[PDB]
Order: C-alpha cells, then sequence, then structure tokens
C-alpha cells in the first residue's frame, strides 16, 4: 500500500508547485508534487483540502477540491479560478488566495491540510454522508445521481464522476447540469465531453450559460425548473441530488426548483 501524505487533518504539509495549465481565461489547473513519486494524497472521494498562507500580513485559509484521486501517484491537481483585481467593479481588490496562487512560480511551496467534507463516495453507488460535522455518516446507495454545478463547483462533481467511470462494475448513472456565465467560461469542457463520448450510458451532460452564443444547442439562463426536470433523473427514481456552486445558485436557483420538481430535501446534498 502506497504511503499517504495527509495523515492527520491538523498537520500542515508544504507541497511544491510543479505544473500549471490554463483551463480558460481565468481558471487554471495547478499540479503539486506529493512528498515522493510513490505517495498518494490520502483523499476519500468527494472530500477537499485547505491551503493556507500569510498574504499581505493576514492569515488566509481557503478550501480547494482536488480533481485527482488516490490512484494518482506523486501529485495532486487543483482547478482554481483566479479572481483578478481591477476587473470587477464590486471587487476591485480581486481575491486574496487565488491571486497569490496565480503569482506562484514553479518550485514554490504552499501548505496543504485535510482531507475534509461531509460526503464520501465509497463506490458502486454508495455514499457516506454525515448530517453535520458531529454526526455519524448515513450510508445511502443509489442507482443514479443528479449533479448541479456552477463554475468551479464542478470540482467535487468531477471527483465523483471520474471515480465512477473508472470502475466498469460501478453502474451508477450521473446526470450533470453545469452552469457558467458564458460559453468560454465552461470549465474542463474537453474533459467532460470525452467522458460523455466514452461513457454515455453512465454520464448525461447538459450545460446552461447566463449568456448564450449564436449557435447554441443547450440551455440559457440561471438553473430553472425546466432544466432540473429535463436533465436530472426524475424523483420517482429516488436519485441523490448533489449541488455545488455560488451560494445564491444553491439558495435561489436549485432548492426552490428541486422542490417544485419533487426532489425531497433528504435526497439533496450541497457541498
Ligand atoms: C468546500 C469548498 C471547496 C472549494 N473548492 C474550490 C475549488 O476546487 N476551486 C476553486 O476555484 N474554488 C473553490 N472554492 C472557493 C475557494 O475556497 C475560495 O473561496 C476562492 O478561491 C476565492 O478565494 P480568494 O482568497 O481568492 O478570494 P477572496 O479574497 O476571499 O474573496 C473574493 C471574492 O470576491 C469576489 N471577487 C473578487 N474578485 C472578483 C472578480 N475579479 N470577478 C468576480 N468575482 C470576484 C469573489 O466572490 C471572491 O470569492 C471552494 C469553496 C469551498 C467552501
Ligand atoms: N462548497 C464546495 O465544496 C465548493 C467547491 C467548489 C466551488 N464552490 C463555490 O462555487 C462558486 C463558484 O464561483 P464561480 O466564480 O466559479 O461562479 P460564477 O460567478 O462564474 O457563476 C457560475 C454560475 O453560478 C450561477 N450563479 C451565479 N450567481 C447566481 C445567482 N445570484 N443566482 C443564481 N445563480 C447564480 C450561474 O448559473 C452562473 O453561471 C464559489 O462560490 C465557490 O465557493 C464550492
Amino acid at each position: 500500500t502506497p504511503a499517504i501524505t495527509l495523515e492527520n487533518p491538523d498537520i500542515k504539509y508544504p507541497l511544491r508547485l510543479i505544473d500549471k495549465e490554463v483551463v480558460n481565461h481565468d481558471t487554471r489547473r495547478f499540479r503539486f508534487a506529493l512528498p515522493s513519486p510513490e505517495h498518494i494524497l490520502g483523499l476519500p472521494v468527494g472530500q477537499h483540502i485547505y491551503l493556507s498562507a500569510r498574504i499581505d500580513g493576514n492569515l488566509v485559509i481557503r478550501p480547494y477540491t482536488p480533481v485527482s484521486s488516490d490512484d494518482d501517484k506523486g501529485f495532486v491537481d487543483l482547478v482554481i479560478k483566479v479572481y483578478f483585481k481591477d476587473t470587477h467593479p464590486k471587487f476591485p481588490a480581486g481575491g486574496k488566495m487565488s491571486q497569490y496562487l496565480e503569482s506562484m512560480k514553479i518550485g514554490d511551496t504552499i501548505e496543504f491540510r485535510g482531507p475534509n467534507g461531509l460526503l464520501v463516495y465509497q463506490g458502486k453507488g454508495k455514499f457516506a454522508i454525515r448530517p453535520d460535522k458531529k454526526s455519524s455518516p448515513v450510508i445511502k446507495t443509489v442507482k443514479s445521481v443528479g449533479m448541479i454545478a456552477g463554475g468551479t463547483g464542478i470540482t467535487p462533481m468531477l471527483q465523483v464522476i471520474r471515480a465512477i467511470m473508472k470502475d466498469p462494475d460501478d453502474h451508477t448513472v450521473c446526470h450533470l447540469l453545469f452552469a457558467n456565465q458564458t460559453e468560454k467560461d465552461i470549465l474542463l469542457r474537453p474533459e467532460l465531453e470525452e467522458l460523455r463520448n466514452e461513457h454515455s450510458a453512465r454520464f448525461k451532460l447538459w450545460y446552461t450559460v447566463d449568456r448564450a452564443p449564436e449557435a447554441w444547442d443547450y440551455s440559457q439562463g440561471f438553473v430553472n425548473e425546466e432544466m432540473i426536470r429535463d436533465h436530472l433523473p426524475p424523483p420517482e427514481e429516488e436519485p441523490l441530488v448533489l449541488m455545488c456552486g455560488p451560494p445564491p445558485m444553491i439558495q435561489y436557483a436549485c432548492l426552490p426548483n428541486l422542490e417544485r420538481v419533487g426532489h425531497p430535501k433528504e435526497r439533496c446534498f450541497a457541498f
């Protein structure tokens, strides 16, 4: 068995940045080396890590959700949106940690800790979900999972999707509804469409964008009732519905429409 990196969630492990790849205009994949090429991160599927640093004199701690897995020896991949300064009128300073990360050079290090999170995917449709941080996991096994992601909210979904597709005996069907501001904002589109091409029986894919291009074959606007009805499994099939995105997407676009369609709160989970 491979050596684990994250052995205690309170210990800080400095990892070195070894690669960075542009995902799109504001998003990148950051690859960090584990302590040896034979190490694994130690990451139950669905959990996240925290990065921390002193930035401009203040402690800054932020969670990020690896898109890699414990099958990936020697590295961890994060997919992170950079919030640039002098860009958005409401946030002229931009984002602290994301800009710090964008400024890192290959070879620089930052401290990781984890893993954390209330959901663990245990394979073959089986989810272990704690009601909160002080309770025991409730083990819920389903035949299908609805996934509603907005922007970088794609990251926990991709962890779960990849874990499922890797196991040919995992027959769980994932239905992803992925919302972004524009077509160019769709993160990891090639990766997602390769998954669709290779696993269409287990992976259903739909997009919505705030603003649609001329020739568009998907949906437009915030997540609405029609998209949930048409692009997630019906409530009669008792799927789990996983959500991840901006808090108002969850509060105003997801929850009320899940209610309208008939997905009970018990079947729903927000990362
Ligand atoms: C459990 C969990 C897991 C997460 N995993 C991921 C992940 O895998 N990948 C990821 O990218 N994020 C993830 N996030 C978000 C992440 O933790 C940070 O909140 C994010 O990176 C911003 O932090 P910051 O320090 O750069 O910005 P902050 O300084 O804390 O805040 C800036 C905020 O103002 C807004 N803002 C600032 N500048 C702009 C701009 N130019 N345009 C638009 N809005 C702007 C944004 O809302 C931004 O969050 C996750 C959040 C949670 C709770
Ligand atoms: N809790 C987690 O595990 C986790 C993991 C990754 C990301 N996230 C969160 O996901 C968000 C990603 O932000 P982003 O900058 O990439 O998103 P974004 O601003 O680019 O918005 C993406 C989509 O979210 C929806 N949305 C945004 N504002 C909305 C509103 N007021 N009402 C209804 N829908 C709205 C839209 O469909 C939009 O296209 C962040 O808030 C981040 O913290 C959470």
